[PDB]
């Protein structure tokens, strides 16, 4: 099958790039570095592969798609419980992802592309808005009978994700802050969930 | 006065650097660019001025000290009201700062220093922890009679600042997202304050 040969050939270039960004560094690696180590499997391929930036976002696409279905599976197998239980189930899966050394390594790459003139970072976020994991919660807030939760569904889903993620991921990427262990992760989720649902005045 | 001549001489180098980071760009500007435009006012000065990184953090020190006393003055002249009123007064001053084109410009500089080997970003945050604006709220939570607010004072102050700041500032820096106007700022503060104090279940 030619289509299977193209896909497996594409996975090779993405595996070569991902290896080079990890062992040599993202800023140190060039396109020509990825072309050579791929061998006779590159063939000036016609997607986002025509740059080291687009190659990274092609890998980031697979990572975001894997995170989406992982959190989705952990929260869909509890579509019967309370708003608290689905928030903690989402929270634990969301906090586990960002507390891995990978999420910090990819975060450093995103942060370094702040002075990019070609706008690879701008085009990826604005076109992959539906693929982000906050959209999972957005569906749960809309299926709720509360009018406040239905109209502010996107804003509340973004808020809950921010409360868990930041500013810890922001400190991990910039100044190499220590990652939370599974006990510290569970403590922070239950802390966020309590303030989100019940507030601070109690 | 020699001491006044040193300070005014130091303000010249910081004004030259700040101008160069804005008109030429932070990554484009070197130390030698700042030395020349200063003229005969540099004299290999002995602080953080021996690098373009330390020069930026010397300017950032003045900005953070100005933000601290600005928010402090707006929240100290209401030390009698409710927890809601001091949170909204803090919130409005906190959200106003990050919704200026300056905070985005300095944010881009911080984000670009993610692969710095000398750890200028790491040494600045870890040594200026008491100068950050979240410490203002930390005092208000500790003076409160609630045991929950007293023991979690730092965590709650960091949480409230994150709810307002992120991920909007994170989007402003990376992909040039539009800044909130004063009406949008007031709407978001009252939104955060309501979820922080009372929760979501009402």
């Amino acid at each position: 099958t030619p289509s299977q040969k193209v896909l497996a050939r594409q996975e090779k270039i993405k595996a070569v790039a991902l290896e080079l960004f990890l062992t040599k560094g993202y800023q140190e690696t060039s396109l020509s570095d990825i072309i050579k180590l791929s061998g006779g499997s590159y063939s000036n391929i016609y997607d986002g592969f025509k740059s080291k930036e687009g190659l990274f976002f092609e890998i980031l696409d697979d990572i975001c798609k894997k995170h989406f279905h992982l959190i989705y599976s952990k929260t869909q197998e509890i579509k019967n419980g309370t708003l608290k239980e689905i928030l903690t189930s989402f929270g634990l899966a969301f906090i586990e992802i960002f507390n891995q050394p990978e999420a910090v390594a990819f975060g450093k790459i995103i942060y370094s592309q702040v002075y990019d003139k070609d706008r690879h970072l701008a085009n990826w976020i604005e076109n992959n808005q539906q693929n982000f994991s906050y959209n999972i919660l957005m569906g749960f807030f809309k299926q709720q009978n509360n009018s406040y939760m239905k109209k502010n569904a996107e804003k509340l889903a973004v808020l809950f994700c921010t409360m868990l993620k930041e500013p810890y991921h922001h400190l991990n990427v910039l100044i190499n802050a220590p990652l939370k262990n599974k006990k510290e992760q569970k403590e922070h989720v239950e802390f966020v969930v309590n303030v989100f649902l019940n507030g601070i005045n109690s």
